[PDB]
């Protein structure tokens, strides 16, 4: 109640917490790439639409907000 | 009252105190390990959270107090 209730658990605690290694850190950073690479085709491909109707692309100061 | 009240008890005293051996000393030292091992996953796992929002970990002088 004081020893068995504790000492047995102290082991179970560390035995549990020791061999529980879920994963790494930084996988999201790899995801940031495709998130931007996905934009690349989506950006140029979307701009091409505007390059069709107005037959041209927006100006720098005009920015992508024109899209 | 003087002998039976005493001599019988002197035996009962030693007979009792002799065969009453509860436990060891130092079990707490073993507990100190899991207490720190429990922190290990809890430390890195907690730091990983900060490694997510700010996308990185705190500096040495910044210490864990940043967490």
């Amino acid at each position: 109640f004081t020893l068995l209730e504790i000492m047995v658990v102290i082991v179970i605690l560390g035995v549990l917490a020791s061999l529980v290694v879920p994963n790494l850190m930084g996988n999201k950073e790899k995801a940031d790439r495709q998130k931007v690479v996905s934009d690349l085709v989506a950006l140029e491909g979307a701009l091409d639409m505007y390059k069709l109707d107005n037959s041209r692309y927006p100006t720098t100061e005009q920015g992508l907000q024109a899209l």
